[PDB]
């Protein structure tokens, strides 16, 4: 795209990029400026002159270096925030199917570490090729009088290579668009990775995660070798081509000489003015293959945000009426998902509802009453049908006053990693703590909200991760009442509350059911017992319907249903030991290339020696001749190295690059489930970090990295030139060296102490998002994106500022030591002057000392603008290597320890006590006791909350007991080494989390370090009642499934989690709230295929039906960490006990 990264100018714009360009006008041109001058030359009045005159020139050089730094600057900050506000509204703006098609993993990484670029390489470096520009143009102008001849010469040089940058820009601009792309799919692996990073961690699936991610990782670095290398080869080509043009024109000026059309020095002029434009180029060189990353990062970025949705989530046409009524309407719905287009799974339904009259629909797994939900509320258009509320066309009202006058509750909702009050808040814009409490107390959240420390401060964890199930179903059902709407959706809304708790969550929903034109689905028959109109779901068709008399006398599938139940500045180099050679050939070729850059002085002197030599004009000839011969020679010589020391920076900061990313991700798996736990080390989190600190690692370890090196070098060689020809002259030139070297440091230490606190707010503004994005089903039920937005913008604005501190910091530091250098080199000229009046040293040395010290000038300037990357380097670096540092209190990796092969099935706790790192405040264990022996499927049963999870996850080793001793067969826990056991084992969460994979994937993600076998599969598939569905389900197992999969109904997923664990075929099994929603029939089948297998394996069992505890051999009570009772099923029934209560509700 041309100017594909500028959309809007206004007068504001439109002047600040004009005054940008014409600054730099003055500079670039202004650099050829002061060379005239300097070409130009009673002797030490000329001299005064002169040097008076580059006074003057230095001056004008600080005033354009920091107008044109600070105002391109402050437009470029303006820009880049105005595209990545505009990017996160478009980002809010699509539609559900484009999330849902397209992998949306990718953006989060995609988002923040591309848009970096996207203005870093379309700002900062863009005024310099600007300037640079001119100077070319004016050096060449320069050339006009300094023999306008062999001026024209230059300028068929200058297409001859114009043409070839652009080339070499568009390759390059292909490649950084395959370059993020594979980022992109690195990112999304890796965030994947992260979210479930629990169940990982689980099932010891480290290996094939790391290798995934190692992979991606390969193919980047793959795309940017191929890059990179292109990039330097094009530099040593241009090298080559530059000297080859300027021997020609060597050439031209021997035959010239004698020719007479032209004096040595008008010759010597445009030779200076040549290398003027050299100096130029090699400027540009870098300035144009930043233009070319952002110009691809820029067209995949737009190309992403110009995409207009059909469902349009801001337009204001849909229209808001005020008298609307809780009348629906549904007729000939027939609608499939955009996942998989050919399923249907709408088959032209059709349903009424009235206000206040509560329509459950209830059915069989995969009946779609989800879908149902979802399609009422507008998420998705049905493919046919006339869906409409109150009459009017559900097309026809604004979506937005539509969906906030909506409410639903998901079956597995999920949480904002916020407190319970903002969580709750985000229900409505305008929400009172009055309400807030009333809202808790509808939902029984009073109790829990009140007990636990932080009352209404208690931050939940990622996803409500730190808040056992009931918690967060009971805070959804009280989010949903706070939106108090007028047309409820609430399904499944029980699937952990306790007996006692969805009794009273429902006879609250019930007193204030008059208003509300609620929809119920439950798999509990309690739930729908005082359901108004109850249907029955069969291949997306409804037959059964009526009040539940009638589906009763019907004997329905509602009747049988029924039955049935019954610091960083070298040990970041050090650990790149392994690059040792490509390092040092680097540095041969770095070194030769900077003693050229001065060298270029001496070969002028020596020509015009050469010139006025002898007066014979054949010798004259044959010299300049030899000469020209022998700097052809010298730059082939330097072509070569030039691109061999490319090559060699490029090769080896890839590597290591790669090597970074691959370790860090290493150490980031190998760290503890609670490192994850922490706030600060998000999921989102990680994940933005993890991107953006080896970014910037590279973006200075990059070819950067060598320019600077060779303007080291450069300049270096500039000062020694200096001291070889001149004495007390040079030595001032140096001792002012250190002073410019002063403004570095302070610069050095501003940018660093700014760019922590930016990037710290960058990277909350990534975790952010990346919630944004991953919960974004949620944040579109509640329509809350335009608070996520006005969020997302506070968290810009923290280094939007901060970057235009940095810009005009920078910009004053640039200008300031430019023009410090330039009033040394007039101070230089002075004191030459003076000399020669003196009559000391050479005059032609004097010359030659001056052309050196302007020579090496230009490397001491770029090197000058290596101080933000630099600095933003040593930070990332020093932020990658403590991660990198870390050894976890239990290390996946590390194999010490033993293995009790012959494993007993012998599970003993006793006094365990423990609290959550999150909720060590809140006593979740007091150290309670129990015991298991082989094949003994024992059951925990309490209150909500009751911890239950907790026994499982300690079980899991993922936290260390506060107290008390967790053995194995007689074997401590700890003692034994982890792997084993944590493969021995298989668990069942009481909210699984999948891949988006295929099925068959996920299924062999099961057993891990083991190929899985169709046949195996099949076998659990069948063993879970989920072969027979998967079977009618299309691409059979390789389906892939949504995100987290989010493409399959709750029972789907919880079946293809037991297959999973069935698989693993453990001696321990562990099944929290394994039928959590299921149809009662799929219930029965896993409960079988279980008992089934009951002998040989010991289990521990978790749910909420009292016909699946019933089989269980030991019941085990659950009170405040107290086991109050533990026996028998039949024992406890026949207690009075708590058990017996529940049972009865
Ligand atoms: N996002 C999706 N994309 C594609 N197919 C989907 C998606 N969500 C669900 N499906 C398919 O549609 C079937 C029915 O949809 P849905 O999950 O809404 O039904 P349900 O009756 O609410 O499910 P259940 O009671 O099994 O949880 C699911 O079993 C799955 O096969
Ligand atoms: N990750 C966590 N960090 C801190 N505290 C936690 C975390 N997970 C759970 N808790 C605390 O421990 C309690 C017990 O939750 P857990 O899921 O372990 O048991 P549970 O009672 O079986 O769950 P449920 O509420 O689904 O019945 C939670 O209610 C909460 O107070
Ligand atoms: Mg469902
Ligand atoms: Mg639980």
């Amino acid at each position: 795209s041309v100017f594909s990264m500028f959309r809007y100018s206004n007068w504001l714009d439109k002047l600040y990029m004009v005054v940008g360009t014409l600054a730099a006008i003055i500079h670039g041109a202004g650099l050829p400026l002061m060379m005239l001058v300097f070409g130009e030359m009673n002797l030490e009045e000329d001299m005064t002159r002169y040097a008076y005159y580059y006074s003057g020139i230095g001056a004008g050089v600080l005033v354009a270096a920091y107008i044109q730094v600070s105002f391109w600057c402050l437009a470029a900050g303006r820009q880049i925030h105005k595209i990545r506000k505009q990017f996160f509204h478009a980002i809010m703006r699509q539609e559900i199917g484009w999330f849902d098609v397209h992998d949306v993993g990718e953006l989060n990484t995609r988002l923040t570490d591309d848009v970096s670029k996207i203005n870093e390489g379309i700002g900062d470096k863009i005024g310099m090729f600007f300037q640079s520009m001119a100077t070319f143009f004016t050096g060449f102008i320069v050339g006009f009088t300094r023999g306008w001849k062999l001026t024209l010469v230059i300028l068929a040089i200058s297409p001859v290579l114009g043409l070839s940058a652009a080339v070499w820009a568009k390759i390059l601009s292909s490649f950084t668009d395959k370059e993020l792309l594979a980022y992109a799919k690195a990112g999304a692996v890796a965030e994947e990775v992260l979210a479930a990073i629990r169940t990982v961690i689980a099932f010891g699936g480290q290996k094939k995660e790391l290798e995934r991610y190692n992979k991606n990782l390969e193919e980047a670095k793959r795309i940017g070798i191929k890059k990179a290398i292109t990039a330097n080869i094009s530099i040593g080509a241009a090298f080559l081509l530059i000297y080859a043009s300027y021997a020609l024109a060597f050439w031209y000026g021997t035959t010239l000489v004698l020719s007479g059309e032209y004096s040595i020095g008008q010759v010597l002029t445009v030779f200076f003015s040549v290398l003027i434009g050299a100096f130029s180029v090699g400027q540009a060189s870098p300035s144009i293959e930043a233009f070319a990353n952002a110009r691809g990062a820029a067209y995949e970025i737009f190309k992403i945000i110009d995409n207009k949705p059909s469902i349009d989530s801001y337009s204001k046409s849909g229209h808001k009426p005020d008298n609307i009524k809780g009348n629906l309407e549904f007729r000939n719905v027939h609608f499939s998902y955009p996942s998989r287009k050919e399923v249907k799974i709408l088959k032209g339904l059709n349903l009424k509802v009235q206000s206040g009259q509560t329509v459950a629909l209830v059915g069989n797994s995969g009946c779609g009453k989800s879908t149902t939900v979802q399609l009422m509320q507008r998420l998705y258009d049905p493919t046919e049908g006339m869906v409409s509320v109150d009459g009017q066309d559900i097309r026809t009202i604004n979506v937005r006053f539509l969906r906030e006058i909506i409410g639903v509750v998901s079956q597995e909702p999920v949480l904002f990693a916020t407190t319970i009050a903002e969580n709750i808040r985000y229900g409505r814009e305008n929400v009172t703590m009055d309400e807030i409490e009333k809202a808790v107390k509808e939902a029984n959240a009073y109790d829990f909200i009140m007990k636990l420390p932080h009352k209404f401060d208690t931050l939940v964890g990622e996803r409500g991760a730190q808040l056992s199930g009931g918690q967060k179903q009971r805070i959804a059902i009280a989010r949903a009442l706070v939106r108090n709407p007028k047309i409820l959706l609430l399904d499944e809304a029980t699937s952990a509350l306790d007996t006692e708790s969805e009794a009273v969550v429902q006879v609250a929903l019930d007193k204030a059911r008059k208003g509300r034109t609620t929809i119920v689905i439950a798999h509990r028959l309690s739930t729908v017992r005082n359901a108004d109109v109850i249907a029955g779901f069969d291949d997306g068709v409804i037959v059964e319907k009526g009040n539940h008399d009638e589906l009763m006398k019907e004997k329905g599938i509602y009747f049988k249903l029924v039955t049935m139940q019954t610091v960083s500045f070298w040990r970041i180099m050090k650990l790149n030991l392994t690059e040792w050679p490509y390092f040092v050939v680097g540095v041969f070729c770095a070194i030769i290339n900077g003693g050229l850059q001065p060298a270029f002085a001496i070969i002028f002197s020596k020509i015009i020696g050469v010139f006025t030599r002898i007066d014979d004009p054949e010798t004259k000839r044959q010299n300049s001749n030899l000469f020209s011969l022998l700097f052809l020679a010298l730059g082939i010589i330097s072509f070569i190295t030039f691109f061999l020391q490319g090559f060699t920076f490029g090769k080896a900061g890839e590597i290591l690059t790669k090597r970074l990313r691959y370790m860090v991700f290493r150490s980031m798996l190998r760290q503890d489930v609670s490192w994850f736990d922490d706030p600060k080390n998000t999921t989102g989190a990680l994940t933005t970090r993890l991107a953006n600190d080896a970014a910037q690692v590279k973006g200075a370890i990059g070819s950067r990295l060598a320019v600077i090196t060779q303007n080291i070098a450069n300049l270096g060689t500039g000062i020694i030139i200096s001291f070889i020809y001149g004495w007390q002259l040079t030595l001032l030139l140096l001792a002012i060296v250190p002073i410019i070297a002063i403004a570095g440091v302070v610069e050095m230490k501003m940018l660093s102490g700014q760019a922590l606190k930016d990037k710290k707010e960058l990277e909350g503004s990534g975790k952010i998002a990346t919630e944004a994005i991953e919960n974004f089903r949620t944040v579109v039920s509640l329509t809350q994106e335009q608070k996520f937005e006005h969020m997302y913008a506070q968290s810009l604005q923290v280094p939007y500022r901060n970057s235009l501190r940095k810009a005009h910091i920078f910009g004053i530091t640039f200008s300031f030591t430019q023009a410090m250098m330039y009033f040394s080199y007039a101070g230089c000229f002075r004191f030459g002057a003076y000399l020669v009046a003196h009559k000391l040293m050479s005059f032609e040395d004097v010359l030659l000392v001056f052309s050196a010290v302007v020579f090496g000038a230009m490397a001491v300037g770029q090197v000058s603008s290596f101080a933000p990357d630099y600095a933003k380097a040593k930070i990332s670096a020093a932020h990658i290597i403590m991660i990198i540092e870390k050894t976890p209190l239990i290390d996946s990796y590390s194999t010490e320890g033993l293995m009790p092969n012959t494993l007993e099935g012998n599970v003993t706790f006793g006094e365990v006590v423990f609290n959550y790192p999150t909720r060590p405040d809140i006593p979740v264990l007091q150290g309670l006791s129990l015991e298991v022996k082989k094949g003994q499927t024992l059951a925990l049963v309490g209150s909500s909350g009751c911890g239950k999870s907790t026994v499982v996850q300690l079980l899991e080793r993922f936290y260390d007991p506060l107290a008390g001793k967790v053995l194995l067969d007689g074997k401590e826990i700890k003692r034994l080494n982890v792997q084993w056991l944590r493969a021995h084992l298989g668990i069942v969460s009481q909210e699984p989390i999948l891949f988006d994979c295929s099925i068959a994937e996920n299924i062999a993600y099961g057993d891990n370090s083991r190929v899985v076998s169709q046949e195996e599969i099949v076998r659990a598939a069948k063993e879970a009642n989920i072969h027979a569905f998967i079977e009618s389900l299309p691409n059979k197992y390789s389906t892939k499934v949504g995100d987290k999969g989010t493409q399959l109904s709750g029972g789907q997923k919880q079946r293809i989690a037991i297959a999973r664990a069935l698989v693993r075929q453990p001696h321990i099994l562990l099944l929290d709230e394994a039928t959590s929603a299921l149809d009662t029939e799929s219930e029965k089948v896993v409960q079988e295929a279980l008992d089934k297998a009951r002998e040989g394996r010991t289990c521990i069992v978790i749910a909420h039906r009292l016909s699946t505890i019933q089989n269980a051999d030991l019941i085990v009570v659950f009170q405040n960490g107290r086991v109050k009772e533990h026996g028998t099923h039949q024992q406890l029934l026949a207690q009075k006990g708590i058990y017996f209560s529940m049972v009865s509700v």
